[PDB]
């Protein structure tokens, strides 16, 4: 408010589940994907930065095209009842149209230019 | 010619080894220790940071403790004839006996404080 609506598709769209044992380091896809004619920086940020690694975690895609994200988690004691209270969000913005680079722009990114979407964790095995 | 060989002891020593498919994220452990009476600062840098993830990529290894660093290849087309040309850096600095924090301690290190060590990469299968 007046907070646009994510232009981003994203697979899965609520929540990434993790494959066990995590015993080793797990990874999971995150497509994003760009259906406009510019170019739509983003971040991909985490709850828990010790715990996850985001590759790509930032970067540009652009217009109607789509990259893979892994997102991998590390080794632990896994505790079946437990629940996942880690949440992943994607960042975004359209490049503007005269843009120089992504440098800077993202401190002095307007609310209103932002759009995010947050995802559920879950583990699994 | 100064200063100190590495403190730590890497595991392994010199190379890393990377278990294909490369069709999805590969891990490998590197095992770092810390045989003193004094608390090591150690920051993991590699060549290609879009290419590596290093969890973690940096901290602090109490006195006579060990850490197993996972160092994760994010996926892609494999030749078997391509060589690696990765390095894998590995900086440590004592934390002074009396220190506060690891905030600055980096940028205000000198260059025989340091310490470092290279490993070569190795793709398999």
């Amino acid at each position: 408010m007046a907070k646009v609506e994510q232009v981003l598709s994203l697979e899965p769209q609520h929540e990434l589940k993790f494959r066990g044992p995590f015993t080793d380091v797990v990874t999971t896809n995150l497509k994003l994907g760009n259906p406009t004619d510019r170019n739509v920086c983003f971040k991909v940020k985490t709850t828990a930065p010790r715990r996850y690694c985001v590759r790509p975690n930032s970067g540009i895609i652009d217009a109607g095209a789509s990259i893979n994200v892994s997102v991998m988690l590390q080794p632990f004691d896994y505790d079946p009842n437990e629940k996942s209270k880690h949440k992943f969000m994607v960042q975004s913005m359209f490049a503007p149209t005269d843009t120089s680079d992504m440098e800077a722009v993202w401190k002095e990114a307007k609310p209103e230019d932002l759009m995010d979407s947050k995802l559920r964790c879950v583990f699994e095995l």
